[PDB]
């Protein structure tokens, strides 16, 4: 089997992407944030504290003839941005782009933190990291991809995120019309539960490539590109007036600037992030200070190849017995 679903930016900055997902019988369609940095499929629901729902579409398990309470199971998750959610668990039928999994754990939120409530466009998350990170207790649950894998034509999914435009998540096949050149594959460590790999270096604008190993994760659920402070300083030094602002919480730059591109290495290959992809707009409405799309990872503990990087490529998440990642230009 295969599936194919369009993923759409939630706003004009590409802060995140939503993909429609069918849950239950009859189908209830919710728009989920597909997150290769986490491993829980959780939804706003009829169980979510009413004051914490503000415009999201909810899953109502009592209206699904295929929903079953997973008795005793609870979940609780905290994300790198400080947001969180928790609740109980049902199993139900879940379909993405024509690919159907029966018995998928659907984690129903009883509580969500303010940033989730405040984002009316995201009805939940669909985790695509390794199932060892799933938070369900006392019986850990499998991701949608893990459950689908055996049925797929090939044990892969691909992320093709758009810049200010829709893109595609495919399951079970590689669309050879969706990229240019060849795909370069690189080793993955699953030891932390992430799609963790090592970039071979970087360049700033038209500058020379610096060969240096950068371990990090491919994370569709993180907006920006978080890299070591040395690398980020070298980038922003090429932008007149750019500076790190403690009060804003990262590098800012004059909105009048034209940003240089940023290149990262995948083996001997190179992915070029155009400068425009690094502009995240005014820090506050009407400000002439703009927020940068490349930020330091120094306070995180891990480097993160988030959407800023991933949307410059066609990305293969290869879930074969030894997982690997593939990157192609597009």
């Amino acid at each position: 089997s295969t599936g194919s679903a369009t993923t759409t930016p939630i706003d004009s900055l590409d802060d995140a992407y939503i993909t429609p997902v069918q849950i239950g019988t009859p189908a209830q369609t919710l728009n989920l944030d597909f997150d290769t940095g986490s491993s829980d499929l959780w939804v706003f629901s009829s169980e979510t504290t009413a004051s914490e729902v503000d415009g999201q579409t909810i899953y109502t398990p009592s209206k699904s003839t295929t929903a079953k309470l997973l008795s005793g199971a609870t979940w609780s998750i905290s994300y790198g941005d400080g947001s969180s959610s928790s609740g109980d668990v049902y199993t139900d039928t879940v379909s993405v782009g024509g690919l159907t999994v029966t018995g998928q754990a659907v984690e129903s939120a009883k509580k969500v933190s303010s940033s989730f409530t405040e984002d009316s466009t995201i009805d939940g998350l669909l985790g695509l990291a390794f199932s060892t990170l799933n938070t369900v207790s006392p019986t850990q649950q499998k991701t949608f991809f893990d459950n689908a894998k055996a049925s797929l034509d090939s044990p892969v999914f691909t992320a093709d995120l758009g810049y200010h435009a829709p893109g595609t998540y495919n399951f079970g096949f590689i669309d050879t019309t969706a990229y240019t050149g060849s795909i370069t594959y690189t080793a993955v460590s699953t030891k932390q539960g992430f799609w963790e790999w090592t970039s071979t270096g970087y360049a700033v604008g038209s500058g020379t490539f610096k060969s240096t190993s950068i371990d990090g994760i491919a994370d569709t659920g993180t907006t920006l590109l978080y890299l070591p402070a040395t690398v980020v300083s070298a980038y922003w030094a090429q932008v007149s007036g750019a500076k790190s602002s403690s009060s804003v919480g990262g590098y800012v730059f004059p909105c009048s600037a034209t940003l240089p591109s940023f290149t990262f290495g995948v083996g001997s290959a190179r992915i070029v992030i155009p400068g425009d992809y690094i502009d995240f707009g005014p820090i506050s409405t009407g400000s002439s200070s703009c927020f940068g799309g490349i930020q330091s990872s120094a306070g995180i503990g891990i480097n993160i190849f988030g959407d800023v990087a991933l949307k410059a490529a066609f990305v293969v998440f290869n879930g074969a017995t030894t997982p690997t990642l593939g990157f192609a230009s597009k």
